[PDB]
């Protein structure tokens, strides 16, 4: 069997060198100069996969309120713009269900929302609204990057810490 | 799910009589025995020895003068019922996948001994009427298909080999 790091570090390097369209199965496994296979072993399609680079891209990416959204919210940002395709491949793995990082950096911003007056019922909507926020922006700009800053970022973010004040 | 062989190889034959060879992937295989492509492995492991399940798939029921014409004019319409039969039988041919083209090999050189031919010249004689009629099919299914005397020249052809090899 293939050690499943190895593997990993494989497809983030062609998603870094070629864009996440030519992540597939089958280019992994010749650069990894395998039996496609083996490669099926450890993910069972290109979405398991996607998962695990993007868990693998966000492992550096995880105080007072309106701070702490403010922070993990760039450090979420600065982790998708160093890979090509980032934000968009981060964006998929959310959607499916793929990820374990995303989840835990939502579950995070979710006691942000707690503490700024939104009610329990409420809080993973609004921790999911600032990440499709970020996601979306995000792909936006790495979209147009790539076709060849901040400062938006930030100001976007600032309109969803006063809706959160407003509980 | 649980699938078996033959129903692979069977799938894979549509595929190919509807779309033709280059889209046989691995992929569309999958998605129309709706099943990740993992599955597919647990009988093949590349597409070259699936190929060549197909290649004896579309030839099981095409197996001294006149046993030149007869194994050649069997082949060929063989050939003939399938999208790209000679290019898919070519490529297995030459990836040694095919079992049956193998068998094809040796009757072949059975008739070429019987004409004369030395020991070792039998496999090169044998080969020398595969590589005619699959270059001949292969031209004559590619122009069949560019369309917005065909059985009397393969004929032709054939019989300029059967009197060479009388010597």
């Amino acid at each position: 069997q293939l050690h499943k790091p190895d593997v990993v570090a494989a497809a983030t390097k062609i998603l870094d060198d070629h864009g996440i369209a030519d992540l597939t199965m089958r280019r992994l496994a010749r650069e990894l100069d395998v039996t496609p296979g083996a490669l099926y072993w450890h993910f069972a399609n290109k979405q398991e996969l996607l998962g695990a680079v993007a868990d693998h891209i966000l492992r550096t990416a995880r105080l007072a309120w309106r701070e702490q959204i403010h922070e993990s919210c760039r450090a979420l940002r600065d982790a998708l713009l160093s890979h090509t395709d980032g934000a968009e491949l981060v964006s998929a793995s959310f959607a499916s269900g793929q990820s374990v990082v995303i989840t835990e950096i939502v579950e995070q911003l979710g006691r942000a929302a707690r503490a700024a007056g939104v009610s329990d019922a409420d809080v993973d909507a609004a921790a999911r609204t600032v990440i499709y926020y970020v996601l979306g922006f995000t792909v936006d700009e790495q979209s147009r990057l790539q076709w060849d800053g901040t400062r938006q970022f930030r100001f976007g973010l600032q309109l969803l810490v006063d809706g959160l004040a407003a509980h």
